[PDB]
């Protein structure tokens, strides 16, 4: 359906970002990865990332569309899976499960943005 509201995908996110976080499988990535604990990490990974750097980052108003924050959770999944030795291994299970839980979850708060984007330009004022 038709949507009108631009600024709604923020607490869309927030309340998106709750669930995973209460979610287990995000347990590995809540915070950024310890090169104590994986010290060849950044050999690997050029941009680490993690889910509170995103919640941070949205909260400080540091992104301008849902579509931002939709790239940089993206980067948290391809991270694990760069790094992970095996597409068996439990980490890269863990990102697989809750990517296609985000994706089903994003889907509505993408279309909505684009529909208010839309209906804005339909609206746009110029004889004034």
């Amino acid at each position: 359906s038709m949507s009108y509201d631009i600024q709604a995908w923020k607490k869309q996110c927030e309340e998106l970002l709750n669930l995973i976080f209460q979610c287990e499988d995000s347990e590995p990535f809540r915070q950024p990865v310890d090169l104590l604990e994986y010290p060849d990490y950044r050999d690997i990974i050029d941009t680490p990332m993690d889910f509170a750097t995103v919640r941070e980052t949205l909260e400080a108003g540091n992104y301008e569309s849902p579509m931002e924050l939709c790239k940089d959770v993206r980067l948290i999944f391809s991270n694990s899976k760069a790094y992970t030795p095996s597409k068996r291994s439990r980490i890269y299970s863990m990102s697989n499960e809750l990517s296609a839980f985000f994706e089903e979850h994003i889907s509505s708060v993408l279309s909505d943005y684009k529909s208010a984007l839309r209906f804005h330009k339909r609206n746009t004022i110029t004889k004034r």
